[PDB]
């Protein structure tokens, strides 16, 4: 007996397309989305060319419109020199980027002044998200308040972070958060396992205690989303490894195994990978588009994944208890027991579609 | 003719006693705070022991009251471990003192969590500082918005704080600040002449930008305060430099030196070297206390000033203009032209006055 899902969706993936192929494109990325149960995804713009104007953005939309397998949306990226420029250009991204620590991103701001200056020029009425870990979250909370907007940060990975983010929930105010399934799936202890390269990641791995903390706040978390972010074996295990796990293919997974054995409900997975990423980024449904899932079988995560480029797990090893069956795509099969059956190109920019467009005021 | 001003008072200072008394101890650091025209200074806690516990706040307490030669109020620390363990002795401090970056101090905190707790835990109306440099200053002031009181930045030092600083008092939010001397009359111009060890400060010292912002947004500097971090010049030219410059002695004439220049009036210098530091700390008046200036008087700054025990000065060569020539405190004679006329023992803790207590609802 199958269980129906709607068509789930990852609002932090970077698929590499354009300048960094090797390690994923459009095309094999949205494969291992599908491959994944998921239908959506929301692009990262820390690419070559980053998407931090107009040309690129335009660039990489046909690229995504001729490689994608899957419906997306993607990201602009905050840099020093763009705030009060991508105006005319916001309502067509998923929102507005910023890295505000170091990892692997022309993007990281040098001042919060800088941060400033988006808040107050980004239209209001469109998404931004952050990478802030640690104080950074508090920081950006408070330009938030001060520019009297939301903010929604990415990858919560820490104790510390889950907990401010609850006590600003607790006064009222207006942010969401998402969180990665290494982070609530892997720590330090498994960093023996990993090594020092292949266990690079921003935020770190955390604690067991920063572990059981993201758990025990579930209701603080809004999203998960998998910050897939594929880099060659080589490259992981070379001189100076790049931050960053593989994660379209496990996420699911990984999360229906911590279903059946009651760590949290079905209904809570769905506000987390359906829900709540549609109304933070006012994502539109897609017609006749749906994932069944196998909730019976047990299986070990290989050395490797069929899809990404990445060819390699942290996850390695693991047993999970859930498995992908099969998904609709607007009404064509898209994926089957491990094939998958769209071509690149299949995919569109949501923000193209009526229903797609953010509601403002005239 | 010489000009009479009030009884100065330096919120900012490092004695060194307990622990650290090669480096400067309250006798010689209270007698460059006479010289310097300073007639009481808050001590900060990063001492050893560390001022963190009753104990430990008793001892320096009669180091103070028998070594001091002008009067004082005592910081407290806050630590990992002291949170919720200060309310009967909080009142007999100056206020609570956070370590929140990496600089000469059992005081960082690990967890942004803990800045709440001690927001939470000390009295509210309490004064709380910070050293917090650059987004450490929007994420403490984020945590006293989340705990609805007001926060004191130490040492402001570059554009990117002081225009945040300025924002938030734009939003009525209850903000005050204090900029050290070296921050407004040095900057990476200067690091040439000083070397990387002597040039060793924290905040760091700033570009010329950075100095001409703070002198751009005097209106935004509620007070001046030395940050007076006395090392000996073995130290600071030594392999592991410890970060921080002596100040007490040229603070003044530096200061009176701009105010000859019309920098800034005599009035704008009084209210942030007497009366903001008396509504901010909740400092009481000291009775028959005045200082008399000279500020005709032209002169280069030596190798090193008379008193403090640093034996060295960042400020060598430059000239100035405006000289201290009389401090009375108390009724009695505490310094003329360079000789200090009162005792190790003379200063007093303001906070044991009746009228140093800070007022509180019952
Ligand atoms: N998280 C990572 O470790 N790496 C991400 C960047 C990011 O999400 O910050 C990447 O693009 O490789
Ligand atoms: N500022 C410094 O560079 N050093 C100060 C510490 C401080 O004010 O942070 C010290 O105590 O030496
Ligand atoms: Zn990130
Ligand atoms: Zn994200
Ligand atoms: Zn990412
Ligand atoms: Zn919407
Ligand atoms: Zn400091
Ligand atoms: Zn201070
Ligand atoms: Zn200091
Ligand atoms: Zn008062």
């Amino acid at each position: 007996k199958l269980v129906r899902l709607p068509g789930l969706i990852d609002v932090h993936v970077h698929l590499r397309e354009p300048g960094g192929t090797h390690k994923e494109d459009f095309a094999s990325g949205t494969a291992a989305a599908l491959a994944g149960g998921i239908t959506m995804v929301c692009a990262m713009p820390n690419t070559r060319p980053p998407i931090i104007d107009a040309p690129a953005l335009a660039l990489a939309q046909k690229l995504a419109e001729a490689g994608a397998r899957c419906d997306f949306a993607l990201f602009l990226g905050a840099s020093s020199e763009n705030a009060g420029t991508l105006g005319t250009v916001a309502g067509s991204a998923a929102g507005l980027k910023l890295y505000l620590n170091e990892t692997f991103s022309e993007l990281r701001l040098d001042s919060v002044v800088q941060w400033m200056e988006h808040f107050e020029t980004w239209p209001s009425h469109l998404p931004i998200v952050a990478h802030a870990e640690q104080q950074t979250v508090a920081a950006v909370l408070m330009v938030a308040q001060l520019t009297q907007r939301s903010v929604h940060i990415c990858h919560v990975a820490r104790k510390e972070e889950i907990l401010l983010i609850k006590a600003a929930k607790a006064r009222g105010l207006p942010v969401t958060c998402e969180v990665a399934p290494h982070h609530l799936f892997l720590s330090h202890d498994d960093l023996e396992r990993l090594g020092p390269g292949k266990g690079e990641v921003r935020p770190e791995l955390g604690s067991r205690q920063d572990v059981e903390a993201l758990w025990e706040n579930m209701a603080v978390i809004d999203c998960f989303a998998s910050d897939h972010a594929p880099h060659t074996l080589e490259e992981k295990c070379g001189s100076r490894p790049p931050p960053g796990f593989p994660g379209l293919e496990t996420m699911l997974p990984l999360l229906l195994t911590a279903v059946s054995e009651g760590r949290l409900s079905l209904d809570d997975l769905l506000q987390r990978l359906h829900h709540n990423p549609r109304r933070i980024f006012h994502l539109p449904p897609q017609e006749d588009t749906y994932v069944e899932v196998d909730l019976e079988h047990e299986w070990t995560i290989p050395s490797h994944m069929p899809f990404s480029k990445a060819h390699w797990t942290p996850f390695e090893g693991q047993k999970v208890k859930g498995t992908v069956r099969r998904v609709v795509l607007r009404g064509e099969v898209a994926y089957i027991d491990g094939q998958v059956l769209v071509p690149p190109g299949y995919g569109q920019d949501v923000r193209k579609w009526p229903q797609g467009a953010v509601p403002q005021l005239p």
